Parts: structure tokens; C-alpha cells; sequence
């Protein structure tokens, strides 16, 4: 019973010239800029909630501001 971890730095053989003494921020910064350089240039589906869509946003923070992370 485990997952996130199968292919997290995923074939990171050399990634790229960077700084070598860390994989991790390398990683989060082209995870986070890679989905929302995803958005960039394109307008698909940009949930961008203004009355309705955003009290069902709420929804979901209202239940996550109970139990952060009980791990």
C-alpha cells in the first residue's frame, strides 16, 4: 500500500544542466510551470469560478479546512 513514487524524478538522467545538488526543486519547478504553462496560450477549460462555480470551490475548501493531512 504505496504510491508517488514509481516515477516521481522520472528517467532524471541529467535533467538538464542546473544545479546538480538538487533534483527536487528542478522537479517542482518544472512540475508546477509545465501544468500551468499549460494554460498559458490557451483557452480550453480555465476554471476560473465566479458565483457558482466558486461556492462549489468553497465546497471543497469548507471539508479541507477539517483534516489537513493525517499521515
Amino acid at each position: 500500500m504505496d504510491y508517488k513514487d514509481d516515477d516521481d524524478k522520472n528517467r532524471a538522467l541529467s535533467p538538464m544542466v542546473s544545479e546538480f545538488e538538487t533534483i527536487e526543486q528542478e522537479n517542482s519547478y518544472n512540475e508546477w510551470l509545465r501544468a500551468k504553462v499549460a494554460t498559458s496560450l490557451a483557452d480550453p477549460r480555465p476554471a476560473i469560478p465566479h458565483d457558482e462555480v466558486e461556492r462549489r470551490m468553497a465546497e471543497r475548501f469548507a471539508k479541507m479546512r477539517k483534516e489537513r493531512s493525517k499521515q
